[PDB]
């Protein structure tokens, strides 16, 4: 079997959101940019890596795909961006919640982002908390 | 419009002035040591639709793919966090320019020199260059 339950795996398409505009506004995002972000379509993929014990997560949009591959639960890893800047990313699973923790090393700890994924009514639910704002986005299975 | 020699996969080989470049961006000494240690690969490819292109950045556990873009046409990219990325690709005089804007101007200049991919960056007054050798196999 697998540590992450079988129901988590698959491709999911963004369906709806709650409190997301308010989540972006508390981040300093302007109304014009909030309008384009809320319109963007995104799909998420969770899959098992070719080697046992590792998993892949993918973010799909019309022009930019991001793919985190070969990661293990609890094991922090590092990835470097285009300009060289580095991020530490950690995936963790406990009590039906997959957590995705990002942090920018160059930036202070204020870049502490955490995404919480649950399977609810056969949909992928993503919870984000930041600046005291909680928002949820629902992704329907493909 | 992008010449044929630009396409392929390249592995990071060496850099010049990359330390002071990061130091001018505020990166700490300890973080700077592991950044230069990181292996990085880049892929430049034609899209299945002619007139469009793909570019990929490959690291140990994270790959980023910009796909289906056109020269001179700005596009918007949206990440989980929600930091809009205004990325533009242009070509002229043998130089491929990648312009990024967070809605933080960053411009990457790519050339093919001695059959290697060469990336130039200019930020905070420091010019840095990185060489990528064509992937063998």
């Amino acid at each position: 079997a697998s540590e992450i339950p079988e129901k988590f795996f698959g491709k999911y398409d963004l369906d709806r959101s709650e409190n997301f505009d308010e989540f972006l506004a508390a981040k300093g995002v302007s109304w014009f940019v909030r309008q384009m972000i809320k319109l963007a379509k995104v799909s998420k993929v969770l899959a098992k890596n070719e080697t046992p014990g590792k998993y892949n997560m993918e973010n799909l949009t019309s022009k930019k795909n991001t793919l985190y591959h070969g990661w293990e639960l609890g094991k922090t890893f590092e990835a470097e961006g285009l300009d060289g800047v580095a991020h530490k990313i950690t995936f963790s699973f406990k009590d039906g919640v997959l957590s995705e923790h990002h942090i920018r090393l160059n930036d202070p700890e204020h870049s502490a982002e955490t995404y919480y994924y649950t399977i609810e009514n056969d949909q992928l639910v993503m919870k984000m908390v930041n600046n005291g704002i909680t928002c949820r986005r629902w992704f329907k299975r493909s």
